[PDB]
């Protein structure tokens, strides 16, 4: 059907839009603190503290697998990155502060992304 292709044209172009967005958010973490998942061999109790671990490499796999069916899904993952860190790592750590800054710098990007999603459809 021509109808299913048109939704596939739409998901494809979304994934292209979100690929730009992700690249912008990852530019706001120049330390690459949120680049890969938190190793379990290096932090063995981590999963006792955090229930849904999340990172930029993991969000990228799901993207190229056209796994994000809206911006809300995409936002929830990014917030986990931030929120899981700000639970695990205390106030006076480079890790905590790295998510606080990312969150603040990411909200500019994610504001204009919401306007492009709606406008384009």
């Amino acid at each position: 059907s021509m109808e299913q292709v048109a939704m596939e044209l739409r998901l494809t172009e979304l994934t292209r839009l979100l690929r730009s967005v992700l690249d912008q958010l990852q530019d706001k973490d120049p330390a690459r603190i949120f680049a890969q998942p938190v190793s379990l061999k290096e932090v063995p109790d981590y999963l006792d503290h955090i229930k849904h671990p999340m990172d930029f490499a993991t969000m990228r796999k799901r993207l190229e697998a056209q796994g994000y069916k809206n911006l809300h899904e995409f936002e929830e993952d990014f917030d986990l990155i931030i929120d899981n860190c700000m639970k695990y790592n205390a106030r006076d750590t480079v890790f905590y502060r790295a998510a606080v800054r990312l969150r603040d710098q990411g909200g500019v990007v994610l504001r204009q992304a919401r306007r492009e999603v709606d406008s384009i459809g």
